């Protein structure tokens, strides 16, 4: 089945998932000199006050910090959003060494993780049908550095050790997705996809300007991970990013001059 390595990476998607060569896959590289301002984008509304988290996931390509979304809970809406996109769950991409991991570039530059915040338009009602929609999902794209820790960060880090390898979850309540964020919410926007199998092309993608900083010691717990499950060879969960791909008949736009 589908992952990250010589034999089953992403030059091999394309054979079950025909859609990874479609006309609005995701990530791309940012181009900042191409990207125009536009005046017509609104602020960005975060609102993640009364947000749930339930429970932590490894799911054999990543970890899923999971959220209640049964009520209007976690929502993001304004910037180029029509509507309301209820918060579903969060999750990373990162590398084995700090010069690579992002799944977006800007102007080239690969950071060393990138973090998805993942929403559905709630006008359909649940995921499952907002995934048949080309408008159904927004993601927050955050970028991250290494450098100083991201102190809203450590609640995760420190849960990493017991959700080790493929199926294992946790318990994960009361974890604030606020401490996350950059101070800023500038942010360049463009149609795309998931950037992993299905890769189907339901996402606005909404990617902030400004990283955040972790440190190295948060980064390198990352790196524990495993893809595989318990009592199987082990292979440590790294480089789980898909590298950009062809922008074709797309506009990139800055919220920002
Ligand atoms: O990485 N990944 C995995 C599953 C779903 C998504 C999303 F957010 F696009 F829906 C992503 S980015
Ligand atoms: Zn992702």
């Amino acid at each position: 089945h589908w992952g990250y390595g010589k034999h089953n990476g992403p030059e091999h998607w394309h054979k079950d998932f025909p859609i990874a060569k479609g006309e609005r896959q995701s990530p791309v590289d940012i181009d900042t000199h191409t990207a125009k301002y536009d005046p017509s984008l609104k602020p960005l509304s975060v609102s993640y006050d009364q947000a749930t988290s339930l429970r932590i996931l490894n799911n054999g390509h990543a970890f899923n910090v999971e959220f209640d979304d049964s009520q209007d809970k976690a929502v993001l809406k304004g910037g180029p959003l029509d509507g309301t996109y209820r918060l579903i769950q969060f999750h990373f991409h990162w590398g084995s060494l700090d010069g690579q991991g992002s799944e977006h570039t800007v102007d080239k530059k690969k950071y060393a993780a990138e973090l998805h915040l993942v929403h559905w338009n709630t006008k359909y009602g649940d995921f499952g049908k907002a995934v048949q929609q080309p408008d159904g999902l927004a993601v927050l794209g955050i970028f991250l550095k290494v450098g100083s820790a991201k102190p809203g960060l450590q609640k995760v880090v420190d849960v990493l050790d017991s959700i080790k390898t493929k199926g294992k979850s946790a318990d994960f309540t009361n974890f604030d997705p606020r401490g996350l964020l950059p101070e800023s919410l500038d942010y360049w926007t463009y149609p795309g996809s998931l950037t992993t199998p299905p890769l189907l092309e339901c996402v606005t993608w909404i990617v902030l300007k400004e990283p955040i900083s972790v440190s190295s010691e948060q980064v390198l717990k990352f790196r524990k991970l495993n893809f595989n499950g318990e009592g199987e060879p082990e292979e440590l969960m790294v480089d789980n990013w898909r590298p950009a791909q062809p922008l074709k008949n797309r506009q990139i736009k800055a919220s920002f001059k």
